[PDB]
């Protein structure tokens, strides 16, 4: 109850639903708030794709460094990378890397197809004990965060259960395992997220999430402390329960910014 307070009056600020889990390591300490409810993947479900990407890479060699000649018609809106690279391909691994670090919309499409589409990679999240994942559609339609639906969510706790399992664990050999942490660690799009709440002189891999909804928006990681386990923590929002056309929005709460990074603070306070 008390543990949990800070997370209540920071979600009753906020207006919506907060989920946060997180697991230390090295002790097993965790800290939890709403971790078992559902929450929209929105484009945090690409490093699981990533991931999904690396497991076939142990048994098709080749794979990373295949290329894929896509086309216009695979072009999607925020395909920054798809784009610059249209007139010469990309290969498996450069989309991954595009798909993680800039949440490229085309990349993330690009390589759903190749992995059998939603139901794929909601396979491969079964193959590695994730029973509460599911991505039912592609982009952008994934996006809509309609509230009920429980297509294309998850629940914090499984997203850092799995997460664990695919830097840390036994899901991946270790060069898999690396590629994806260091794809992570290179990501763009989460610097007003999980790190804001991470000592400088600390490491962090993230990859971020944000939906057609104002207000729901989430960021997972792995944290590493100097001389200490890592941390692996998953920060999840669901809008509250008019829409301004004259006006750009607001840059600490569009996407649950400040709420992601407060939480985040709290975890990793809470932990021990």
């Amino acid at each position: 109850n008390l543990v949990a307070e800070p997370f209540a009056k920071l979600e009753q600020d906020f207006g919506g639903s907060i989920g946060v889990y997180a697991m230390d390591t090295g002790s097993g300490a965790t800290v939890s708030y709403r971790a078992e409810e559902r929450f929209p993947l929105c484009s945090s479900f690409k490093g699981f794709l990533a991931a999904a990407v690396l497991a076939r890479s142990q048994q098709q060699a080749g794979l990373l460094d295949t290329p894929i000649r896509y086309g216009k018609n695979a072009l999607v809106p925020w395909s920054p990378i798809s784009e610059k690279y249209l007139t010469t391909g990309m290969t498996v691994a450069e989309l991954s890397a595009a798909a993680v670090q800039y949440s490229d919309n085309a990349a993330a499409n690009l390589l759903l197809k190749e992995l059998g589409g939603p139901a794929g990679l909601t396979a491969f999240m079964r193959s590695i004990g994730d029973t509460t994942f599911r991505l039912d559609r592609w982009e952008l339609e994934l996006n809509s965060a309609i509230p009920g639906d429980a297509r294309d969510t998850s629940s914090p706790r499984a997203v850092t259960e799995s997460l664990q399992k695919l830097t840390l664990g036994s899901a991946l050999a270790a060069p898999q395992r690396q590629q994806f942490v260091d794809w992570l660690k290179g990501n763009t799009t989460g610097n007003h997220r999980i790190r804001a709440a991470v000592p400088a002189d600390w490491a962090v891999g993230d990859k971020t999430g944000t939906c057609g909804v104002y207000g729901t928006a989430n960021d997972y990681a792995v944290v590493w402390p100097t001389g200490r386990a890592p941390i692996v923590l998953a920060v999840y929002t669901r809008a509250p329960n008019e829409a301004v056309y004259t006006r750009a929005p607001n840059k600490d709460d569009k996407h649950s910014e400040a709420v992601i990074a407060a939480a985040a603070r709290l975890a990793l306070e809470g932990l021990g």
